[PDB]
């Protein structure tokens, strides 16, 4: 297995299509032992986890309590045993209000819903390789999820922002990271048919944020000089999978994209 | 003059050393008639811009005060005249609190400070062109002051990262501008040995943090091509005005690097 | 005038719809003395330009001819008056052969071909810079046309590679421009409806590459967020002229997008 | 074994310091069967992989002979026996005359030899995958080796014009690779240490052209989060192995950095 012995802790399953699940079903495959962490409903997603090949212990874990991120680590190490420490992080966490999404203006996002966003979903990232890099290995591997902000699009508004301040983030944490052996990079996926995802493409935040966000699909598939499957996580969970093995030695600070080749493509 | 008869607003003058007061000089020596805002000193501030080429009505900002940001507008008409529009409207401002900065730990900065930064550095260039567009002219301009984020660098910490959510707050107000023929661009300065940049490196947040400020400038001029004057911003204002100026009328979005050439060159 | 009292040489007029006409007529109306570079038809050249406003001396140059790059110098300096040096250069020059473009398969350009394009379309903006350096003054500025090669598009083929490495060879030349106080910058056009640009559209490369222009074409518009008129080659002219100017004097080995905002926007 | 089963033709080894010696090497540790490629000294070249962990065919390939890329895919065909089909192609091949490297002016070498230089280091990535895909495997990968060129830097001087050319053929080579269900994606390494390189740094290109270079690779340990080994090569051959395996399935088209992380630090 390409993961075998590794100890590794995955965020972020809320759901049977969180891109977080199909990260854990194939790290398990690959033979890495994991720590689960779920944010506010465990009993449901102790439920969904369940459906993973192995058994893994749950953690509860919101990235917006201090409390919870400081015991984090005394957690962790007493559930993989005294003496062992983490191999992998898995950052997939992301959450942006729906004032800061959809057909609500750009504008009309008040600060409060902005920075609650940019907090779950960049600032966290900092905050979990605070909690988590003092019980790595050094070899160590720590990978968020990513989804290229590089350029402006229709309705992903300002999550779009945290996904620029995400990738700042990054590379910072590699700095720090680096101290341990441990590297910190990004997967930027393409879209991907999550629960949350399609019921915004049916229309959930407004009408024309869901043509848009429909147009924003189709026109991936199409650059993509391999295709893309929005309905397939396993390609971006295999690639997050990569980045955790010891098989990208000397990436780090760093972003792969997982997205079928889109982004190098005009048309 | 470059900008003779345009009305423009221009924020973030503090000391005769602000990067605004060079800009706000500049475009008044090029014919605009200007609107100042300054932030929480306003007798300090009307003392200061008393030695700008000409005098200018000056507005009380903070851009965290959603009472007067709702006002902006009707104090900017009452200050130029009813029936008169804005042509150009200088963001230059940023904050970030000195636990996001210098010798303190990337990691111990709490949110809190962090996300006070975003608001002022980031959030505000969106809430500013929300406030401004309905009085602004087609063809008018929107600048804000940018430091390239790209890569990350010692000491700046939390500050890049307020400066990558900018470039991206930028790339969607342009989206917005252009419903009113408006552009929105950034200006990424060189570093500029403004009375705050100057305390850092003499120390005031922390020694290596003042060395690594230190090394950071002396590499930028050695990169840059034409070399890079950090105690002179007269570079960095003329090239706002261009912005300013209706001689690049086909670039929004989008970044103006103003710092030498150094972006270009590794060593 | 905004290059009032100026000496700029201005290469790559071939028909009245040349951007390089547009960048001549706004430079002159502009206030700047002019010198044309032109290639093979100078009869038609000399026919095209009379329609300028102003007169300016046209002399040959063929960048592939080492021996017009050997004398143009001299012949500049002719033309200007002894003691006199330029204050600017406009490189408007491209070419790759059919082979390199259109319907044909991007595997079928034999390398004779790519290279020739190569030549006139990257070499020579630093031939052109070893050419003329030595008679500019500081403070002068070297600008050439670039169409954004950073991700492939359909029928561009070879010509992208050619700006890919176009863009590498002004990031060296602004190396050696800036011993001599001179900037060197690329302004990136959106696309422009030239007579090759619209014999392409109606089919002259084959059809598939004429629809895949117009529909690169149409996205253009849709994507900048100040819309973009390929009609219009006017606010390219400008955007020339500014970095031609002194308002942009600290930006060198850089590229300026005047395209509408387009490459900053995804959808 | 990361590569067990899969077929793939590695070319550019030279001595048993070439990147490509230290690819063959991981690449048949992890169970892949190779077929060799490489050019003017077959003989030396035989002895140096008869180090290799096991024996591989090694076919003659000058990238400039249209013969020999005419007929590469009957020879690859032929050792592999018929029915069988490559899953890996290994681009290691890069030169460029010493007129366009080194202390030489940038400004001095003739077309001649940057022409030869961009058809050895760039067009010859389109001449292999032409040559090579009609008998690639779905799912296959190509793979070649880059420098980051997106800033100049000394004395590297027209290579570096050359590997941006090389990054934009790429691009393209996804697009027609795609159609073979074929990914083909770049490794940017950091610098290492070969026999040209050491040579160089000894001063074989002139003092300063070493100088230069031996100040290049000090900073970029200095900048690497992780550091970085210029006497390492493993880390590089492992991440092209990562590109080879079928781990990185939804990238193409792409650059990948194995550089120690140090392109995304500025200090
Ligand atoms: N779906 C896509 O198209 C796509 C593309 C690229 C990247 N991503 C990114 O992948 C990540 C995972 O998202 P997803 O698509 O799988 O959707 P998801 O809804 O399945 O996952 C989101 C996860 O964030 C967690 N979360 C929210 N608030 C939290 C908090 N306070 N503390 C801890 N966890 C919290 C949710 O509980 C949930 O598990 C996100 O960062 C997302 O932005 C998604
Ligand atoms: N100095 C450099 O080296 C450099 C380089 C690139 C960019 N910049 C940017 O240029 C901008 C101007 O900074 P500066 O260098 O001139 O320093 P400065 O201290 O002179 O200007 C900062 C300005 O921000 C304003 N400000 C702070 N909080 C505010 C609030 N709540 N509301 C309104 N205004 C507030 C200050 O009052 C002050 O006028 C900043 O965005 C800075 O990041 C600076
Ligand atoms: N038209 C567009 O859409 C567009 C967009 C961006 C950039 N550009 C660039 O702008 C530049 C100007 O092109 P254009 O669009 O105006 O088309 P054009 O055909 O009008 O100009 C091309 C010029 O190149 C010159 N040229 C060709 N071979 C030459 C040689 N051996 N020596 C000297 N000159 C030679 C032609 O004579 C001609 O004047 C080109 O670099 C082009 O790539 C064009
Ligand atoms: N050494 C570094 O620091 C470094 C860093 C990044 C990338 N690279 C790249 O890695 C690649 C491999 O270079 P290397 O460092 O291992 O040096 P090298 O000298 O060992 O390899 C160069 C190879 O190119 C081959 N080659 C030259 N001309 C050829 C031709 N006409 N046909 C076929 N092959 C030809 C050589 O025979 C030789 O095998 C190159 O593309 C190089 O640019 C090197
Ligand atoms: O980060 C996230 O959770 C969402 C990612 C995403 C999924 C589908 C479509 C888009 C769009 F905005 F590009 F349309 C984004
Ligand atoms: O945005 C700001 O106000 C500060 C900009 C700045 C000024 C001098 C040095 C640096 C450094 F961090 F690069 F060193 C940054
Ligand atoms: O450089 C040139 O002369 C051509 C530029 C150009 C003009 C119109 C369309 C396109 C397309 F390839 F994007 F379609 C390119
Ligand atoms: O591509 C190549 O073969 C050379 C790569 C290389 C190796 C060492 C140093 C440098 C420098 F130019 F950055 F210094 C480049």
């Amino acid at each position: 297995g390409l993961l075998d012995g590794k100890r590794i802790l995955v965020s972020g399953i809320i759901t049977d299509s969180s891109i977080a699940f199909h990260i854990a079903r194939v790290a398990q495959e690959q033979g890495a032992q994991l720590v689960l962490t779920g944010f506010d409903r465990l009993r449901l997603i102790q439920r969904i986890t369940d459906r993973l090949p192995a058994k893994a212990p749950l953690l509860e874990l919101d990235v917006q309590n201090e409390e919870h991120l400081a015991s984090l680590a005394g957690r962790v190490t007493e559930a993989i045993g005294a003496g062992n420490k983490l191999d992998g992080v898995v950052h997939s966490i992301g959450f942006m209000p729906q004032t800061g999404m959809g057909i609500n203006p750009f504008f009309d996002a008040p600060y409060a819903d902005v920075s609650k966003g940019i907090h779950i979903s960049a600032y966290s990232y900092a905050s979990m390789a605070k909690a988590l890099l003092p019980i790595m290995n050094p070899g160590g591997s720590i990978v968020g999820m990513d989804f290229d902000p590089s350029r402006a699009m229709p309705a992903y508004n300002w999550m779009t922002v945290a996904k620029s301040a995400l990738e700042s983030v990054n590379r910072f944490v590699a700095r720090e990271a680096g101290k341990y052996g441990v590297r910190s990079n990004l997967v930027a996926a393409g879209p991907i048919r999550t629960l949350a995802m399609s019921a915004i493409v049916g229309g959930a935040l407004g009408e024309e944020a869901g043509a848009q966000i429909q147009l924003l699909e189709e026109g991936w598939d199409q650059r993509a000089p391999i295709g893309w499957n929005m309905k397939d996580a396993t390609p971006v969970a295999k690639t997050v999978c990569a980045l955790l093995s010891d098989w990208l030695p000397a990436t780090t600070g760093d972003i792969i994209y997982a997205d079928g080749g889109a982004h190098t493509q005009l048309l």
